[PDB]
């Protein structure tokens, strides 16, 4: 990131404190928790609303030390009052703005949120798991701010989870206790502290939709699919993601090593001995070198990260993943609840940045032969076999004679988004009890607020829809500021809260008291609809056929000789 959206971020970031400070109140607050009692503090938004803030409460015991790498314990009950008015710190992770490693071990904490502590009647409870490909991400109120939410009488949660290598290293040997899916092993002890205790902040045990975008939304799905959860959670809403992407797990058992051998190990190759070096260096060193594990073939086969969701070699006490996703869809507790997913109208936008630095990419679709699902495509992509489902996708996005830049981020939107979204629809309703899922398409264009990921992906002035562009309409982040109430920007804002509070009240997204929505009728999908129906939200809400869908069925061709991969 560059050197002025470095200082511009250090402005914005002393501005958020002092800003911080100033929304803050003197009037504490007293909540009970079965841990024992947490001291929140009532705070202000821009918007004149206010709500209580309880910040730092831990649902598990720092994973630090011997616990690092490992399943996480119940935390430690403390007599007192527990100091709840201040952030903790975020997972380890690499700073997109800076570069630098920051955040901590000690990170497993989460917040709750709400405009009243004593309401007259107990609140849907909404729980936010943020995304950032298992690698970075935080629920600090500069990115992901309540003051939206809480205009609406809900209860908003934001948890935190273990992030990169020390949220998902996995070895095989069945005596060292790492499985992995730690940080997933996080979100579901998050999950249950949140059915135990939210009764505590008026919230309705039996009322709690789960949600997140981009690996957040693949989160969600988990929660959805793994057993461990099963009876927790009530809705669930997958933004822009799921658990069968192919960048939502990965099986990394071997990478443990390399990571080890990045950081000085020296030594063989077994589990045993790599686990003990790996146990001893510092966080910010293991961190540091994540971006260097994957080989040149990985990313070539397009593996998004070195350390992720995985399945589980073995199983254990509190094991999440004990098959592949597309296994687990099939008997998951999950199924049977009600659903919303959807995506942003230009999804692959986000990899403009991405591409400035590597134009080297868009000759990738001559062939497409690097974007076959690697399940289905040959080690060195080099089959004939493969050069035809290639060809497939490239009939799909190169619109000319030479494939460009926006055919290879129409393409991404498809590879990484909205393909693994239809197989997931088709696998879950031979597996359903038949409840709905509405699907929702984003297509509000704004340039007159945004949020931080806009500058990673480089998008300051960049006209579409991208990849997490909707989250600035559900979080305050420190780059936002008041919008007149007459403003597109602000509808916006009502709209999407109003909609996801309505989905998480009745587990049916429409309101006819959300403006816009007077002439919706937003059906769910049926197995039998060959096209999908979507909310498509712009400047009007307009129920639409999925535009992409023709596209979708050009990838599913890929599997005519092989449909039991479908």
């Amino acid at each position: 990131v560059s050197l002025m959206e470095k200082l511009k971020w250090k402005i914005k970031c002393i501005e958020n404190k002092f800003l911080n400070y100033r929304l803050t109140t003197n009037e504490t607050v007293v909540a009970e928790t079965e841990y024992g009692k947490v001291k929140g503090v009532k705070r202000l938004t821009v918007y004149d609303d206010s709500y209580y803030s309880f910040e730092g409460i831990p649902y598990a015991q720092p994973p630090v030390g011997e616990l690092r790498f490992k399943a996480p314990q119940r935390p430690t009950p403390w007599d007192g009052v527990r100091d709840c008015c201040n952030h903790k710190d975020k997972s380890v992770q690499v700073d997109f703005i800076t570069g630098k490693v920051c955040g901590s071990e000690d990170c497993l904490y989460l917040s709750v949120y709400t405009n009243n502590l004593n309401p007259e009647t107990k609140r849907p409870v909404l729980v936010y798991i943020h995304g950032g490909g298992f690698i970075i991400g935080e629920n600090h109120r500069d990115m992901y701010g309540p003051d939206y939410f809480i205009k609406k009488d809900v209860v908003l949660i934001n948890i935190q989870y273990r992030l990169g290598a020390l949220g998902f290293l996995s070895l095989n040997s069945e005596d060292l206790n790492v499985p992995g899916n730690a940080g997933l092993k996080d979100q579901v002890m998050a999950l249950r502290w949140i059915k135990n205790n939210c009764a505590n902040f008026g919230g309705n045990p039996d009322n709690i939709t789960v949600f997140g975008e981009s690996a957040g939304a693949a989160s969600t799905h988990y929660m959805m699919l793994t057993e461990q959860t099963r009876g927790l959670f009530h809705r669930g809403i997958l933004m822009s993601g799921n658990a069968i992407c192919p960048w939502a797990n990965t099986q990394c058992q071997h990478r443990a090593f390399t990571l080890a051998k990045l950081a000085g190990y020296k030594g063989e190759d077994n589990d045993k001995d790599v686990l003990e070096f790996l146990m001893k260096a510092k966080p910010q060193d293991l961190i540091k070198l994540e971006e260097k594990v994957l080989t040149l073939e990985e990313r070539t086969n397009k593996v998004m990260f070195p350390f992720g969701p995985t399945v589980e070699p073995y199983q254990t006490a509190d094991c999440v993943l004990p098959k592949h996703p597309r296994e687990m869809v099939k008997t998951a507790w999950g199924n049977s609840i009600p659903t919303m997913m959807g995506n942003t109208s230009y999804e692959g936008l986000f990899f403009t940045s991405i591409l400035k630095q590597m134009p080297l990419l868009v000759k990738e679709l001559e062939t497409c032969v690097n974007f076959v699902p690697s399940e289905l495509a040959d080690a060195e992509r080099t089959a004939p076999e493969t050069l035809e489902m290639g060809a497939k996708i490239k009939k799909a996005h190169v619109t000319g004679e030479t494939p460009t830049a926006d055919n290879f981020m129409d393409l991404c939107s498809h590879f990484y988004f909205w393909f693994p979204m239809h197989r997931l629809l088709q696998l879950r309703f031979n597996h359903t009890s038949g409840t709905p899922v509405y699907l929702y398409r984003f297509d509000f264009d704004s340039e007159d607020l945004i949020n931080p990921y806009r500058i990673m992906r480089s998008g300051r002035g960049v006209k579409g829809v991208s990849h997490t562009d909707e989250l600035t309409y559900f979080f305050w982040n420190q780059l936002a500021k008041r919008m007149p109430k007459e403003s597109r920007e602000y509808k916006t804002i009502e709209r999407m809260t109003g909609i996801w509070t309505q989905f998480a009240t009745t587990g049916n997204p429409y309101s006819n008291e959300i403006e816009g929505m007077e002439n919706v009728s937003w059906d769910p999908i049926e197995k039998s609809d060959e096209v999908y129906k979507c909310l498509n939200i712009s400047d009007e809400l307009k129920m639409i056929d999925v535009p992409e869908m023709g596209k979708i069925k050009q990838w599913e061709s890929m599997f005519e000789k092989h449909r039991d991969l479908f």
